């Protein structure tokens, strides 16, 4: 599809078994979700936004169906107030920027 | 220009007759600039990302052209760490999202 910006670009996302709603976000360089139960091993992490840092889980090679694309890639686990889809499952599907 | 995401979608602005580089940011509502000197009024705003939240200067109607394309509109100003023009200036540039 074509996404203008008037809106929050929300997409449906399906990953370990759940719905979701994610942003779709060119400014994230990775993959952050809210806290949810994800089944694999993970990594603790620390990733830096505006107002500081929060802690996260890093689950790799996770597979995740966006707006009916699928990916696998990392995925970060934490206390984001929002579910983001960065651009390392961003280039995946094939998302472009243009004006 | 079509921009693929590969790499940060980063773009060269001028705002307030200064030369800066800035992140063109699909998960952001707003536009936030590092700290730098902007001429005129302001009024006091506080924002949230994903490490907690930031005090902020808001100008409003405020020129900024972005990779070529000219825009005004309200600008954030404060500790962020990377420049971000978020979608309320996107949309003036018709900026659009594609997969
Ligand atoms: C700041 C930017 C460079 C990165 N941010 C992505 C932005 O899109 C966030 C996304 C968001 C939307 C949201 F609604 C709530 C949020 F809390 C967050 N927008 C945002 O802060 O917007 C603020 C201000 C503009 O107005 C409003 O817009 C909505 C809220 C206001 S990030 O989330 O901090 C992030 C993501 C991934 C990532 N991966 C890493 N890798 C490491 C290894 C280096 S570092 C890193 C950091």
């Amino acid at each position: 599809p074509q996404i203008t910006l008037w809106q929050r670009p929300l997409v449906t996302i399906k990953i370990g078994g759940q719905l979701k709603e994610a942003l779709l976000d060119t400014g994230a360089d990775d993959t952050v979700l809210e806290e949810m139960s994800l089944p694999g091993r993970w990594k603790p992490k620390m990733i830096g936004g505006i107002g500081g840092f929060i802690k996260v889980r890093q689950y790799d090679q996770i597979l995740i169906e966006i707006c009916g694309h699928k990916a696998i890639g990392t995925v970060l686990v934490g206390p984001t107030p929002v579910n983001i889809i960065g651009r390392n499952l961003l280039t995946q599907i094939g998302c472009t920027l243009n004006f």
